[PDB]
């Protein structure tokens, strides 16, 4: 379709390009920059382990992967074994059924994990060996939140573009 | 070996879209990577602000450069060259199976002008001009009452980014054109 045909593969290019070229380095000081108001020594590591379990460009990295999965197997499969209609069409319509599920997993760990798609400019820790509660304060706030709410939309749109298909489908019967 | 890439979309162009409009394409993102990248290299790293307050250094630099200038013009450029990106795909499949394609082209140079112009209006109220300053006064929780803070390298950096936007100004005048040619034509 021309939507699947085109509309997807461009999107998911775009999702590449602006993690590798662009977002890759407003990471990269991520915990060198780091401040935490205290002279306690191991309060920075615990408290920046605390609110940020897993950093967001390594969700991203993981997210792509998995998505892309179903395209790449469904390849492999038929090219097996045409070199030795419903098989054909039971695996499209499954392999767009895992893209819808993937996608609306990884955007729900964001929300939960993260609480919102905004980034806060101080963090209160109060995690030991830390004493009562500390200030910390995130490195470039501003920035990580642009590119968090641009990644969001454009995963958003390839999940509502996946579900026309699948809708173009059935209707079809 | 770009050359193939480039020599699909070098095809199913006009007279000045086949020559100016790629050459001056090439012509930034060679200024993007080979030089500009090693200018915002330390932006963070030589900020320098007179204080003692933990924290001021990054809730000041933050308040100040919102997004760095070379993540505006890496954005800038992946949006001006999906249309060309598309046209490619979507044409040349169709043409392996007059006005549709009118439509699309006139379409796609269409789409290119207005990202190049809202991408502009974005330097200019964000930054507040196009020359960048070698003092800024930073007053934002939790900095004491006014602190002052140094920008690495100001002047190299008001070199490109003069040099990006003149580019910039002219790869819509080229643009425009195009459309004239095309729209008197009828």
């Amino acid at each position: 379709t021309s939507i699947g045909k085109i509309w997807l593969t461009v999107l998911f290019i775009f999702r590449i390009m602006i993690l590798v070229v662009a977002a890759k380095e407003v990471w990269g000081d991520e915990q060198a920059d780091f401040v935490c108001n205290t002279l306690q020594p191991g309060c920075k590591n615990v408290c920046y382990d605390h609110y940020f379990p897993i950093s967001h460009i390594r969700l991203w990295a993981l997210q792509l992967i998995f998505v892309s999965t179903p395209a790449l197997l469904v390849a492999m499969h038929v090219a097996y074994r045409r070199h030795e209609e419903g098989s054909l069409w039971w695996t499209y319509t499954s392999s767009i059924f895992f893209r819808v599920i993937f996608e609306a997993a990884f955007m729900y760990v964001f929300y939960v994990m993260y609480d919102g798609f905004s980034m806060q400019r101080l963090v209160k820790c109060n995690a030991w060996p830390c004493p009562n509660t500390v200030d910390c304060f995130v490195s470039r706030p501003t920035e990580k939140t642009v590119f968090t709410v641009f990644m969001i939309a454009v995963s958003g749109i390839c999940i509502l573009l996946n579900v026309t298909e699948l809708c173009y489908l059935l209707i079809r019967y």
